[PDB]
């Protein structure tokens, strides 16, 4: 139907959005500590402390697979990978810091993201 295929258009247009979000994001992350999976054989109990791993890598996959459906759930994405480092990692470790400043940072791009989301109406 016509209606479906505007209803996908309006997806493709919203993941065109969360890519450069994803992009900003990531430029925040210059160290690359958030680039990739947390490795289970470097980090063999990692499961036993976070249930819900994430990454930047990660989301992108999703991302290009248009597996989301509103910027809520990137957003959810981007709070686990703060939010796990924040638990797995102490406070005077250069993980935790990373975290801290990737969430401060993050929060500007994603300040203007709603915005955009709204105004544009992608959702």
């Amino acid at each position: 139907s016509m209606e479906q295929v505007a209803m996908e258009l309006r997806l493709t247009e919203l993941t065109r959005l969360l890519r450069s979000v994803l992009d900003q994001l990531q430029d925040k992350d210059p160290a690359r500590i958030f680039a990739q999976p947390v490795s289970l054989k470097e980090v063999p109990d990692y499961l036993d402390h976070i249930k819900h791993p994430m990454d930047f890598a990660t989301m992108r996959k999703r991302l290009e697979a248009q597996g989301y459906k509103n910027l809520h759930e990137f957003e959810e994405d981007f709070d686990l990978i703060i939010d796990n480092c924040m638990k797995y990692n102490a406070r005077d470790t250069v993980f935790y810091r990373a975290a801290v400043r990737l969430r401060d940072q993050g929060g500007v791009v994603l300040r203007q993201a709603r915005r955009e989301v709204d105004s544009i109406g992608l959702e």
